[PDB]
């Protein structure tokens, strides 16, 4: 028999920010020290590893709101 | 039967921001120390390995708004 | 029967930003050390390996503005 | 005071054999298999490692006798 | 005070055979496999690694017998 | 003081042996196969290593008798 399907998702939003001011930061981590041991890395399918890491970030962005979009539409 | 898609996603959004000033930052970590010991490292099918990394990373965007669109349709 | 797809993602959405004042920046890490030792590496199928990186960025638009589109169809 | 040590084991022992006739010998094994898989060795102080090792041995000595004598004397 | 030693061992000993024939001897194994898989070898001191031998022997002494004697004498 | 040590090993032994007849020996192994893999080799220091080794060996000494003496004096 006869298929109808209408996907209108609408969507007038809306994300806002306001700020008189962003500063006087100070990031000062006292040093640090990563140590790995290990013998044989043996991966094998799809493996995401991630091995030792030392990170020091300072993200300040004025705003940080997010969009992003994504459609997908599939038929058999 | 006959099939019928409308596929009509409206999108009017918006994002938006505002920053009087952004600065008097200091990103001053004491240093860092990463050490990996490993043997054979023996990876075979999609593998994504990372090993030893240090970052020091400082981020300051006024803005830095990305806008993504991933459209995608498949018919069978 | 017959088949009929529309797909019509209308899209008015816009991204901004606003910011009076950007600097007096100071990203300065008090050096660092990397230190990777590994034997045979044997790597087959799809492999994406980082090993040992030191990175220090700053990163600082006003704007920095970035917009992406991927549009695809498949028909079969 | 003064020491005086006498050492003297007196050996007038033998060993003997007779044997009419040696032979009609079949050293016949139905061949033979040996497989070893390992990784990394890392042998550091006096280690005397055997590994995989196959024999087939066949030892007919016509007398095959063994006399074995040690003497040892400390003083101090 | 003096110290006198008399290391006098006294040895008349005897290792003898007699027989009358070694023959008809058949050593024949029926072949023989040997398979080693290993890494990284990282021997250091003293080391005496022996891997994979593969042996066939057929030893036969008309007498092999043996006469061993060690004589030690340690004074201080 | 005086020290006098007297080392007098008197031996008259002897190791003798008679055979008939030595013969008619077949060693006859059916082949043979000997496979090593390995990857980096990293010895240092009085390391003594074999890898590998294949032997057929077919011994017949008439005699084969063996007579070892070893004598040591320490004196301090």
């Amino acid at each position: 028999g006869s298929v109808q399907i209408v996907y209108k998702p609408v969507d007038l939003s809306k994300v806002t920010s306001k700020c008189g001011s962003l500063g006087n930061i100070h990031h000062k981590p006292g040093g640090g020290q990563v140590e790995v041991k290990s013998e044989k890395l043996d991966f094998k399918d799809r493996v995401q590893s991630k091995i030792g890491s030392l990170d020091n970030i300072t993200h300040v962005p004025g705003g940080g709101n997010k969009k992003i979009e994504t459609h997908k539409l599939t038929f058999r």
